[PDB]
């Protein structure tokens, strides 16, 4: 049966990636059928709800929105080429970080962004910020914030790369895991549908990916975590380095772990079970509220 359905988010970025998944499809079976399903675990549930009802065959994700647990017969089956993990500083008036006043307004939503940023900088304002990049940066350009931090990647896809003033190194803002690529859920027995994904999965940044989520799912992880967990392929061994922050920057707990990409699901538990152990149970608790990592 030569149809593909895609359930993917609405917004420009989200039906961008739906594109990129059908070229790619195409690309390597010319002879299927692609159809997007766009609608809407606060945004994938909707698109699992259309899995399990056999209404979409594979729902179309940014990595980092992937939930750590999924309902019984679903999961994540392929992980796409890494674009630009990054971080990216934002501004109409001001060329870096570095040159904001004390008392500068800087937008973002990410708890992980945000206790980065006010470790370094703690006389720089943190506000919320919520919305589709083409939103967030009206509301900059509008002059509701100094400066915005937005995901390289995202930028670069909707043809916004002017946009990026500065990309974070991830050493002064480590990134949400998977960051930067794209990842793809279906129903784990439909063989089918498995076999036709098999050519757009990367293998690199598959490695890369499974050590960063298994630290974060140990961490009982989401959007709504002060989580940094990020992994690169160094002289053939995965490097993962992970932290767990206070959001006002007043405790961050770090760590790191290198070792053969075999052992990338086991690196990323341990890590997360050091940094537990170092103060990040306390740190979730009072995020979660009450509820903390067992
Ligand atoms: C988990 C989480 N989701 C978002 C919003 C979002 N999701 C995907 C992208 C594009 C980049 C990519 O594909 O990886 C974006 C927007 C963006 O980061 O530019 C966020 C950001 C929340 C915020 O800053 O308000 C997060 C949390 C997090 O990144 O730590």
């Amino acid at each position: 049966d030569n149809v593909l359905r895609i359930a993917t988010r609405q917004s420009p970025l989200a039906l961008w990636q739906a594109h990129y998944v059908k070229d790619k499809l195409m690309a390597s079976h010319p002879g299927l059928v692609v159809e997007l399903v766009p609608m809407v675990g606060l945004f994938v549930k909707e698109l699992e709800v259309a899995l399990l009802e056999n209404r979409a065959d594979i729902a179309v994700h940014s990595m980092k929105d992937v939930p750590v647990e999924f309902p019984q017969g679903l999961g994540l089956v392929t992980i796409c080429e890494r674009e630009d993990p990054r971080d990216a500083f934002v501004s109409n008036n001001y060329d870096s970080l570095d040159a904001l006043p004390a008392g500068s307004i800087v937008g973002t939503s990410s708890l992980r962004r945000q206790c980065q940023l006010a470790e370094r900088r703690p006389d720089l304002i943190i506000r919320s910020l919520r919305g589709n990049v083409g939103t967030r940066l009206s509301k900059l350009d509008n002059g509701e914030y100094d400066a915005i931090i937005l995901a390289v990647a995202g930028l670069k896809r909707l043809g916004l790369e002017s946009r990026i003033r500065a990309a974070l190194p991830p050493e002064i803002s480590l990134p949400a895991v998977g960051q930067g690529a794209v990842g793809i859920e279906c129903r784990l027995d439909d063989s089918r549908t498995r076999e036709l994904l098999a050519a757009l999965n990367h293998h690199e940044t598959a490695l890369r990916v499974t050590a960063e989520r298994a630290m974060n799912t140990r961490l009982e992880g989401g959007c709504q975590v002060p989580i940094g967990s990020y992994a690169e392929l160094i002289d053939g061994e995965i490097w993962l380095r992970a932290l767990v922050g206070a959001p006002d920057g007043s405790q961050i707990i770090r760590g790191e772990r290198r070792g053969a990409p075999q052992d990338a699901e086991q690196m990323g538990i341990s890590l997360a079970e050091e940094l537990l152990n170092n103060g990040a149970r306390e740190i979730l608790a009072e995020v979660y509220n009450g509820d903390a990592p067992a």
